């Protein structure tokens, strides 16, 4: 019970930074503005993550955290101006940065022996899920109201404060990139797909919404199911060089299809290589440095929140250049990974060789 309210709470924590996303064309009234807004939010989130971390080292700073994120929604719902909006962001992100780092806390202590390893995985996990549904959520909420959803935001988020009451970095160099992949890769495309399938074969909110919605939620189910089961299959450097190749084989075969079935069955299937990624890249970061458990949870954070500060912010500019170039952005810093991969593995071999001739 104690541990389900966590994983609510950060699920609506990363819920609350895709929600904008279906809704902010009705907000804006008159690319990069549309990207501005959850740049705000992870801009929030980067600065004040040491910051958060540094407080709650002195617990009552979620339930803060989440009062703020609540009456930032509040204010996101009765909000008329470009200030206001960028305030409310700016508190979100404030509000995520001062829970985020609570629920870490929390859960490798409430976590028993090494059942921990697996509830991170299972944290990144839902972070994946709550980023990625965000949107759909969003658009589903839009039909009754384009206002509601971020009152229903704000109504779950005093819901989840009631249930609150009741070294060396040469290693490290690795996962931070891949981290700063991950985000880069999802974050963008997922900030521009809307407006990309809102204007090559012209969808409609709810099937804007639908299709965002399948795919997280089949993404989820294949991560859970053959994540669990696909780790003995091969390594976890080789399994994430691998999830980064399916992603680009899926984004480059969406850049050539027009049809309205085929954009929406791609879809469907789009978020399965960043779903099973982002365990990987958390299991890397857990075995990276087992005794600086929290350190490297805190640099998964900032490097996280940085992607998603980064992606967004040229991801509006290239759309306003062309219509598909998140797409081909998303590809490259793919492929980028990839190549990071191939080289940490190159040097992981030539280590490896050195110690066995020694």
């Amino acid at each position: 019970k104690q541990i389900f309210v966590l994983y609510f709470n950060i699920f609506l924590i990363f819920l609350g930074i895709g929600l904008v996303i279906p809704v902010l064309p009705v907000y804006l009234k008159d690319g990069s503005d549309l990207g501005l807004l959850v740049a705000a939010f992870a801009l929030s989130q980067m600065i004040i993550s040491p910051f958060g971390g540094t407080l709650a080292d002195k617990k009552l700073i979620i339930c803060i955290g989440l009062i703020l994120f609540s009456v930032s929604e509040f204010m996101f719902a009765v909000g008329h101006n470009f200030s206001v909006l960028m305030l409310s962001r700016v508190i979100g992100g404030m509000s995520a940065g001062m829970v985020m780092p609570g629920v870490t806390g929390l859960i490798a202590d409430i976590s028993p022996s090494h059942q921990k390893a697996k509830n991170f995985g299972y944290m990144s996990a839902i972070i994946n899920s709550g980023f990625i549904l965000g949107p759909g959520i969003g658009g589903f909420m839009a039909e009754v109201s384009h206002r509601m959803p971020f009152y229903f935001a704000g109504a779950l988020g005093i819901l989840a404060f009631i249930m609150s009451i009741v070294i060396n970095w040469k290693v490290f160099i690795t996962p931070v990139i891949l981290t700063l992949v991950l985000s880069f890769g999802l974050s963008a495309f997922e900030t521009l797909y809307s407006l990309y399938t809102a204007d090559k074969v012209n969808y409609s909110p709810k099937d804007i919404s639908i299709a965002i919605t399948g795919g997280g939620i089949f993404g989820a189910l294949f991560q859970i199911y053959f994540f669990d089961k696909f780790m003995k299959y091969f390594s976890e450097l080789t399994f994430i060089a691998w999830s980064l190749l399916y992603s680009v084989v899926v984004l480059i075969l969406l850049v050539f299809a027009n049809d309205y079935w085929s954009i929406m069955l791609i879809s469907f299937v789009v978020f399965i290589g960043f779903d099973m990624i982002r365990p990987a890249i958390t299991n890397y970061f857990s075995n990276i440095a087992g005794e600086r458990q929290g350190f490297a949870g805190g640099l998964n954070s900032t490097f996280t929140s940085m992607g998603n500060f980064i992606g967004p912010l040229i991801a509006g500019a290239l759309f306003d250049v062309h219509i598909e170039a998140p797409i081909y952005m998303a590809i490259g810093v793919s492929l980028a990974g990839v190549v990071i991969v191939l080289i940490e593995k190159q040097h992981r071999a030539a280590a490896a060789d050195l110690e066995d001739n020694w």
